[PDB]
């Protein structure tokens, strides 16, 4: 991993201690970048609801991950599902429980930087991970993105400034989560989020991903050339608020 400090350097030691999960998976691979531009193709907007217990930005969230996730089946283009255990209190045993129980993609969210976490993602049922540019070296990336897509996965790559842009370009990434909060210091900039969303390419998959929280402002973002929208803290609290996401109120 790169040079880091505080609490991305405690997670990033933590997830290389991160015991594999080591069974067969038994579920087919469903493309969640694809699936994203089915949406597109149809005029449906396309939200990746996150299921996530705490996160560093939120409160702890006590809800039964099958329920929610089986009500967001109904709605979302894909669930993302976050695994990390000391600051997301994420489990391996909830994504291969909701990886059983729903028909549509999954991402699993957790600090990715070795590849027996992209076995675990493999094998646990998810269909492709984040990879986050902040935490791994260009090599790392572009080892772990072609380990990925050796299984089938077409990962979405985290970035959250111009140089984390640039390295996704460089390492080719075709699917890009442009997150508007700061790693290092929790802060969200939407005017950089924004800029960042106009320099990507056409053909690239783009997720607009954080502090997103009204239909019109995914309105605003789909016209700037945004495909999906990650929305995270707003569904755990009410995964109702989704229907309106999706088809206003
Ligand atoms: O909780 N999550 O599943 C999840 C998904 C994508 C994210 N991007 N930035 N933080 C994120 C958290």
């Amino acid at each position: 991993p790169r040079y880091l400090k505080g609490w991305l350097k405690d997670v990033v030691q933590l997830s290389l201690r991160r015991p594999s999960f080591r069974a067969s998976r038994q579920r087919p691979i469903i493309s969640l970048n694809e699936r994203i531009l089915e949406f597109n193709k149809r005029n449906i907007t396309a939200i990746i609801a996150a299921y996530k217990r705490k996160s560093p930005s939120g409160l702890d969230v006590e809800r039964d991950p099958i329920e929610y996730s089986k009500f967001m089946e109904r709605y979302a283009v894909g669930l993302a599902i976050a695994t990390e255990e000391k600051y997301f209190n994420g489990s391996y045993e909830t994504l291969r429980k909701i990886a059983s129980s729903v028909s549509i993609p999954i991402l699993m969210w957790d600090f990715i930087v070795k590849e027996s976490q992209i076995d675990d993602a493999y094998n646990l049922g998810a269909d492709t991970v984040a990879l986050i540019v902040k935490i791994l070296t260009e090599r790392e990336l572009e080892s772990l993105l072609e380990y990925a897509r050796s299984y089938g996965m077409e990962p979405a790559i985290v970035i959250n400034d111009e140089n984390d842009l640039d390295i996704a370009l460089r390492i080719g990434a075709r699917f890009i989560e442009i997150a508007s909060r700061d790693l290092e210091t929790l802060e969200i900039n939407k005017e950089n989020q924004r800029k960042l969303i106009s320099m990507i390419p056409s053909n690239v998959v783009k997720v607009a991903w954080q502090g997103i929280s009204e239909r019109n402002e995914i309105e605003e973002l789909r016209k700037l050339g945004v495909n999906a929208f990650g929305i995270g803290s707003s569904l755990m609290r009410n995964p109702e608020k989704i229907k309106e996401f999706i088809l206003g109120s």
